[PDB]
């Protein structure tokens, strides 16, 4: 599925996303805009060998099984393909484990370089919320 910003902004809300330790929900939906451009089907390999997967680009090596990554941790305890689905809840309940470990946004990279530090309510702007 292709999300709308919007739309997309609203089901995170609504999975506890706006806010969730002190990231508004303009940063979400910024890290999304420039992991997957909304879609979330989108997987990319990485060059060690593990893959990134859906809509927040949930790494292999440590959030998701997807059986190729050796010696992976499965932290979110879920198959990877699991998090390609249109529902979203299980891409926002890893994310939520990710988010927590200490590093916080910084672990998405598109976050860093392209959310943090810029007026990211502009992503939710307009939207009924
Ligand atoms: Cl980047
Ligand atoms: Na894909
Ligand atoms: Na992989």
């Amino acid at each position: 599925k292709v999300f709308g910003r919007c739309e997309l902004a609203a089901a995170m809300k609504r999975h506890g996303l706006d806010n969730y330790r002190g990231y508004s929900l303009g940063n979400w939906v910024c890290a999304a805009k420039f992991e997957s451009n909304f879609n979330t089907q989108a997987t990319n390999r990485n060059t060690d060998g593990s893959t990134d997967y859906g809509i927040l680009q949930i790494n292999s090596r440590w959030w998701c099984n997807d059986g190729r990554t050796p010696g992976s941790r499965n932290l979110c305890n879920i198959p990877c393909s699991a998090l390609l689905s249109s529902d979203i809840t299980a891409s926002v309940n890893c994310a939520k484990k990710i988010v927590s470990d200490g590093n916080g946004m910084n672990a998405w990279v598109a976050w860093r370089n392209r959310c943090k530090g810029t007026d990211v309510q502009a992503w939710i702007r307009g939207c009924r919320l």
